[PDB]
């Protein structure tokens, strides 16, 4: 196989893992995320997926900020997509943005079975363009209260230059893999496949900038692949 | 002290633990909070000192959730408690339980160099009578927003009865070390003292009990020693 860092975990023990997922996550996952999560287990890219205790932690965390308008970039099968129109309200509204659309079209059956695919406006694109072209138009009054980043892991600290005016003041922005299997905790790390490098630099470089940026506060959460929360103060 | 997980941790590496701490928290640490973190590190209970990553983190819930009263069970010398000050507003309030006055009064002087200890009424006492009292006396103009959840660890399903009436609807109670050193993961571990294995098991029990509780909504955080975060529903 190609990439090296697929079978790591943060935490010390996989039996630990499996203890928060059996006992806490999947007893609390929607039925439809259940039948979405199997069906991209077995897809060659399962390594991406964001997984079932990470995402109630989304679910919690956009319903204690009453969310109600959000944009997630880097959306794959749909996992964390369907985990935000989920925990929304009914009238919530999603911007919802990926390169390649056949990934969502493997979730979008449990999706509209779940029926808050009226939540969704998916924009397959690039996701730069699309986040220059929003400040084109946006107004204050419909600023975004979250944005979930997951998409190219070498773009991220761009998606924070545009994403830090596109979110309310108080909203938040959540970076999805800071941690990087683990492997940012090193200046230097062997063997991984060149995109694993590019990533791994491009994180640590993200987590001390992210740190230091006065535009917002942070927390860097050791959740699934280490999760960063910022709230914009200015 | 003769505890035998003290040393334990839930991610893979020191050095993993040491790049976040070092890298997203330790830079984001209020001054006051490091003097006060740093006399705690020397004391004889510094084991049950709330971590810096957890505090950022329990930092971010309060304010996307505009947080304004809250109630802190198991103060210590009150790192997590000034955490919640910090993060308050400048009229928040807190009800903070502690059997012990003495640990409060080391971390008092950094609570007062902060300019936050009119935000809080501290209570040397157990926290049940307090939890019973304040029940027959709430109103539900004064239901709180937030509880932190800290103090004995074989009474939190007791403290959990009285807090899901205590907190208003759409309120939050945080149960923390709900992954015991990353115990709780076997149904049976050797080498503990009778103590942690009351705890240990505590512990398994209350997270069965908090997934298939159906007043609250959950998220089991492996954060710090882990965190489980409730949301009441009804
Ligand atoms: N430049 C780019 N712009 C928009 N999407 C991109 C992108 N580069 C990669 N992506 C997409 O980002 C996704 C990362 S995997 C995302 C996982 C998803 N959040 C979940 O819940 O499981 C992939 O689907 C990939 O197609
Ligand atoms: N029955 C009880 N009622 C109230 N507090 C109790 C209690 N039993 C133990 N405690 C207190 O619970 C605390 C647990 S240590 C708490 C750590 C603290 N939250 C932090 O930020 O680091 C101890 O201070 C202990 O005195
Ligand atoms: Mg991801
Ligand atoms: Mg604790």
């Amino acid at each position: 196989d190609d990439y090296s860092l697929v079978h790591k975990n943060i935490l010390h023990s996989e039996d630990l893992l499996k203890y928060i997922l059996e006992t806490s996550a999947y007893p609390r996952e929607h039925e439809q995320l259940k039948g979405l999560r199997e069906v991209t287990e077995k897809h060659e890219w399962s390594m991406a997926l964001v997984p079932a205790d990470e995402g109630l932690f989304l679910s919690m965390l956009l319903k204690l900020m009453n969310a109600k308008r959000t944009i997630e970039i880097g959306v794959y099968t749909g996992y964390s997509l369907l985990t935000t129109a989920l925990a929304l309200p009914e009238d919530g509204k999603i911007t919802a943005i990926d390169v390649n659309k056949s990934y969502y079209e493997i979730g979008l059956p449990f999706i509209q079975k779940a029926g808050v695919e009226h939540k969704i406006n998916f924009i397959e694109s690039e996701a730069l363009p699309v986040l220059d072209q929003m400040l084109e138009e946006m107004k204050e009054e419909d600023l975004y209260d979250y944005a979930f980043v997951d998409a190219d892991k070498s773009n991220y600290a761009n998606y924070h230059e545009r994403l830090v005016k596109l979110v309310r003041i108080g909203g938040a922005i959540l970076y999805d893999n800071t941690l990087w299997f683990g492997s940012v905790a090193y200046p230097e790390y062997p063997g991984l496949h060149p995109e694993e490098e590019v990533a791994r630099l491009s994180f640590r470089n993200l987590n001390t900038f992210l740190a230091a940026d006065p535009r917002v506060e942070i927390s860097q959460v050791s959740i699934g692949d280490g999760v960063t929360i910022c709230r914009r103060l200015y």
